[PDB]
């Protein structure tokens, strides 16, 4: 049993819920949060910018003491630093940016990094201001993640068509 509440479950290890992932991690405080990283883990906008503005540019700062010791990360890879005031750790995945003309195939590598963790609460990787498809991000993640993984999916129009939607 675990503190997550109000989720639908798609599959045996995948649940998905209408929520802004800030305000659930606060309130469940989960062992992971994943953020959706770029490469140089420069937390402007999207769910890294709402992330790192909840933890009062803390995570920032330790992101930057992150890069100027290890350069950045690789596409498809990701780093473990702390939750700060969210969660117990936060894992910095970064999917293809497909705005920025990334290799999609690269998503399922992005995922494979949540198998390191019995349970994580995520954002889909890839989705919004990283350009790719919803729906693909959603299959993907179904396909490759074995852990038990808690989506939270901040448009509720766009919730309603992933469940919707959902082979
Ligand atoms: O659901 C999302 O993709 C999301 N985007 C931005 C900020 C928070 C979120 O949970």
């Amino acid at each position: 049993v675990n503190s997550f509440s109000g989720y639908l479950k798609l599959t045996d290890n995948v649940y998905i819920k209408n929520a802004d992932i800030v305000e659930e991690a606060k309130k469940v405080k989960p062992t992971v949060v994943v953020n959706a990283a770029n490469v140089y883990l420069k937390h402007g906008g999207g769910v890294a910018g709402a992330l790192n503005k909840a933890t009062n540019n803390a995570m920032q700062v330790e992101s930057d003491d992150y890069i100027a010791t290890n350069g950045p990360l690789k596409v498809g890879g990701s780093c473990v630093l702390s939750g700060h005031n969210l969660a117990k750790h936060c894992l910095h995945v970064v999917g293809p940016n497909v705005n920025k003309g990334e290799d999609i195939q690269l998503l399922k590598s992005a995922y494979e990094n949540f198998n390191q963790h019995e349970v994580l609460l995520a954002p889909l990787l890839s989705a919004g201001i990283f350009g790719a498809d919803p729906i693909h991000s959603l299959r993907v993640c179904v396909d490759t993640v074995r852990t038990n993984v808690y989506l939270a999916v901040f448009d509720k129009n766009l919730y309603d068509k992933l469940v919707s939607s959902f082979l």
